């Protein structure tokens, strides 16, 4: 049942006393802090928000504001995850890397705070994934503790529209970022402008290709002014 | 009168039954005749039964099995075997009268055993329909399940095979699970609600017609998967899934006496 | 040999001929024939004749009657009865063979009637209903090949002629379906309002109370804001279930 | 009859009147008529007419001259201001009649300047009332005879676009402006110039409703920026698409091709 | 500083007030303060009202009633006839202050005539209202959009109208008359393209032009419905029905 | 000028000429040009010739040499090798005019070997070579206003362009690369898209179309994506932009 699921995720918090809260402002992330709030108050809980070049300024200011929202102290890291030269050089490892600098910055701070432990919210504790949480579970314990707010787009990073070998830039991921970003704005918030160089590739969902070709001139002039020179649509589609 | 006096009725028979089994579909309305019975007769006061038969896919049963024991509910898992009656079998026009006595026949044998009152359905405006009985509509319904903090049921109206075949039409495993898997596979390509209508060698394919716009990047692919399936032809409804219901004054009538025409 | 040495063949059969009937479709070689009959023993001689039958669409035939008139042809129509005969009634693969045959039993009252030496018809180089009942083909006796008829035809100045390939409306059944007045006329009327909606290449499959409708599939995009008029029309017309194959064209 | 006979009658007619000015617009009708003048009282007895006007596109007019040139015909362009009657410039319902009663005045009154005896136009009351001739109407030619003698006389030249004037692109009663002309004028041609030769921009003061073939409709999202733009840019407020397209109700179903006639 | 804080602010404002009249509109904000007010005043010291008119759809007024016996208020319905001022009726570009001046007025009359000592609305940190002396209490206690959200969540609301409405008056252009056929027809016309699953969408009125407005995105889907919507808005009374190439709010 | 005084410079100019070759490619310019020199001089005294390449299609090719042959010409296909020209196989903007220089140099071979007094090809009004619809003036409007008062109808519509266009300045031309793309516009056609570009660059076909076909197109996203996959694109992808 849910609510023996909620005990082992209220009792594995009551043992851990002062912990890190690693916050997506997810619906995933967006349950652990809440429950930590409830169980440990705010006094015992640090909400962290990673900022790096990988994921969208839309997406770390949109957390901050959720934390705070919800009652948790939060605090702000940069990760500058292209000093990495394996992540700088989009090595197909280059996720692997990213890791270890994004847990060992909440592991630094977590010790730094007087935590017990960093906690994450996969399906560090995944005290969501130990309770045997299912999506369904995170979205009636949620609905139930009267959370209705998180932020609904889920982020990957943004190496992923690099092939394996392309050098990231700072030029680069803006250039696409931009790019994703005009396109969510057109309505389509499942999208990805794969990066050729001088080609854009942007891939849609395919159920969604009929809607876009009222966008077709207006994408490919706004794409150009963000530096591509050709701006086309994989006809393969998303994936 | 207002949702209050509606939910108070509601309490009122739960508790006036003391014991109860619950037919428990999964969809929104059992889910809150669910939701309720545990609430006010507690979890040793209610058994959860979800009927599995051929008729309909397993994603739906294992969907609701869990959705039981997620509100904290007993739940078990009964089978029925509509095939074995000759009404279903055939899918006679009445086909959905004998499968309706052979599902309650079973939950009331069930209940019997149990110790339950009444056995409680979720219909709204020997087995009883508390929600008819306290006047809740359709609207009745979702606010109290979000009164409630229900947010989990499968929000596709799930439906008998036996209507992707015309009437006379002879139902069988293969037959079945012909129709059964063009539907899947046209919700796994994002079409959640479809009917695929069998015709023998004919696929009459019905979407909402809101989305027949996007369906066209798939035509190729829809085609030669169903006709892998066993159908020599694959087409699309113009009419769309649940004709008329979106049209104008005039052509809905029209429509509606088209629909009367083959009573 | 030269497209001249075939002309030249073709002109002295005719000038031999004196007076003939040209059995006119409007396509491109029975409108070479009939200009050929009409370059050669004038006007007064030829007689151009249009079938009108159930199993083609009356746009076809009026569509042959002012092509014919446009040649400058003296033209009259003649109705057959297509479904009166059983074999074709009964829509076996054998059909078309008891179709021509009565075709050109009424070409050859006709011709008897006017007085012409042949009926001619414009079957090119590369039937057997043809040769019995004494139709020629002086484009395919002159060895014209299809080229052939562009050729000449250019040389003419003809530039008009029906380039839609028509079809008997026996495809829209299957073989063993058995040909009413009911069913032709319900695939026709439907078929005849899915052209007149931009859709002049078309095909309403008959499955009974299911139209199983064939267009080209670049059409079908196109198609989208019709979906419910041709849907309720076509039902109007009889059918239960209105369907566009996914398939699409053949 | 036959249509040697009407041949004849035609010719007869023309050898009656001996000197003649043709209303010549280009298309297939007044083209015959020009030809088969030509040929019976010679270029010399033959004055070809084209009327220029603010309610046409001058590469119809530029057409027709070219194509009266290249039957050999003396030809005369004038320019007609349609827009000097009250009736025409605040389109009313009857403003086509005024819009003929000055077109026949004007060939009237160039008849009478070259000699000519009678104006020739090539119809199939504003013609009884200048004194204009229809020799094909009185000869009965119907389509298929005008169609059958221009290919017997060697014709094959001539301008098959559909004409119409552009005052039907505007309300009854709304006033006619040299301005709103040209923003209409110039809206259809670069819709035209899109792939879209089928079109209508009805004038609604601040509105434009665009009327296409339905069937054009889905292939049409491509442009509707552009459009909206370039309609805009040529003062329109709002750049519409009218829902019922080109000639509503005519690609209908029976039930609601009735319904659409009786809401208008 | 904290939601505590501003929370706390709140509730003292509610406790001097005694006895309150809370303008309902079934949305967050007001459900924030009529929650509120009922947790502190007790159901028998406030009114709650919701304000039916030709401007908005008895749809929202429907949802607001039941939203605000939900909650365990009293609630009591109330019309405005917005037409009868002229500014309103004539569409002007002040036509919107009218409009508010006649709202707070009738909320002025109801609060005093059963004893509340001020009308509450729910206006946040982010005019016709302060010509009136109601008050915001929100907006008093510096309430910003994540302060609504982070205080309803603690309170446990989940449930109010999440669909904002908008005047109808938005549809007419500056200078036209709204009337009650002009009104209710524009009204008709945007509830049958809600029902066809455009839940954002105008239906901008130009006498006899419809001109509807759709995110753009929506268009390619939409053409399935031309013919329908065509017809169904001229029955409503537009003699054209058209779609506004610039799309949503063009 | 009327077009009847336009055909009688062009009846005089083919007179004077007695015995001409006539560059065919099939299109309407060149279809008018070489009736017009059937129609004046003879068979005997006309020799059309028809340029098969590896940058232009054995299609286009094909139907030109049944087009001569149907007008009535006597005709010879001859095969021009672009890609021996370094100049014309390494891409640079200069590699129109050695393809020119090729063209006209092969055909002027021809020319004097069958005694034609010149080469004529079908350049319009907007080298060693007479272009005597241009001398006549002849304009896209009297180019077809002629050609129906002759009666031809067949000619091919498609606007040709040499393929080397599909590549970029600098990239050098393969049998191969220029096999893939000519394959990925022939299927492209098939499904009844006449006017289409397959740009090449390299694992990424960019495929044009003209914008007013792009809606129907949708149908045949997948069909398209697996076939020029199979014939060796990595990714398959459309312009935006549209066709130029
Ligand atoms: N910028 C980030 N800052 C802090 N934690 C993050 C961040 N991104 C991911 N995480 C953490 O890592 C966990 C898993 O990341 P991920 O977004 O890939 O999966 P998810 O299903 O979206 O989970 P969630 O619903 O919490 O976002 C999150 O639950 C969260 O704890
Ligand atoms: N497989 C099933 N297993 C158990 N109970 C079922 C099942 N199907 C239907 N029911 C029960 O009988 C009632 C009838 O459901 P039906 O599908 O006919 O309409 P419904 O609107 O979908 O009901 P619901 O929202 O409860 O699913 C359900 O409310 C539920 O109580
Ligand atoms: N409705 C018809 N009316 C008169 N003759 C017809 C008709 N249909 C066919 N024919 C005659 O029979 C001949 C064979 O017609 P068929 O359609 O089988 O071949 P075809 O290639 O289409 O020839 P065509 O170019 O003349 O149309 C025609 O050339 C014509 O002479
Ligand atoms: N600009 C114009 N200039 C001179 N005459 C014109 C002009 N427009 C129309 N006409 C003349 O008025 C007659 C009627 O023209 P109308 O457009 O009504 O019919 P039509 O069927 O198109 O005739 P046509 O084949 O000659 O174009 C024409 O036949 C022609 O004689
Ligand atoms: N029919 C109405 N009846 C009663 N009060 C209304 C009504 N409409 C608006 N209001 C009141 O006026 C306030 C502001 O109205 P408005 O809808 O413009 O802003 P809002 O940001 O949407 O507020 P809310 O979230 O409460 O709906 C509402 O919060 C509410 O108190
Ligand atoms: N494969 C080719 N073979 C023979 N001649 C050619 C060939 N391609 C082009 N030409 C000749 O050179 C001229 C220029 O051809 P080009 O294709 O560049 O322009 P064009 O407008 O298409 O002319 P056309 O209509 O005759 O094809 C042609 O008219 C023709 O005379
Ligand atoms: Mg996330
Ligand atoms: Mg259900
Ligand atoms: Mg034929
Ligand atoms: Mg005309
Ligand atoms: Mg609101
Ligand atoms: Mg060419």
């Amino acid at each position: 049942t849910l609510a023996t699921k909620k005990a082992t995720l209220v009792a594995a918090l009551k043992d851990l006393q002062r912990v890190t809260v690693a916050f997506s402002g997810g619906i995933d992330s967006t349950l652990v802090l809440k429950m930590a709030l409830d169980v440990l108050g705010r006094d015992n809980v640090t909400a962290v928000v990673a900022n790096s070049e990988l994921f969208t300024d839309e997406e770390f200011d949109k957390a901050m504001s959720l934390a705070e929202e919800l009652g948790a102290n939060v605090q702000g890291t940069t990760l500058d995850y292209l000093s990495d030269d394996h992540i700088k050089n989009n090595t197909p490892d280059s996720w692997y890397y990213a890791k270890k600098m994004f847990y060992s910055r909440l592991n630094d701070i977590a010790a730094n705070n007087g935590s017990a432990a960093v906690l994450d919210g996969m399906i560090a504790r995944s005290l969501l994934q130990e309770a045997d949480f299912f999506k369904t579970d995170v979205r009636a314990l949620a609905q139930e503790l009267g959370l209705t707010n998180w932020n609904k787009v889920a982020s990957c990073s943004v190496s992923s529209r690099f092939p394996y070998g392309t050098t990231l830039t700072h030029d680069n991921i803006a250039q696409v970022m931009a790019a994703e970003k005009y396109l969510r704005s057109l309505g389509f918030p499942t999208v990805r402008v794969r990066f050729h160089n001088d080609i854009a590739r942007i891939e849609l969902p395919e159920a969604r290709i009929g809607d876009f070709l009222v966008f077709n001139d207006r994408v490919n002039r706004q794409l150009q002014s963000l530096g591509f020179r050709y701006v086309t649509l994989d006809l393969g589609g998303f994936r």
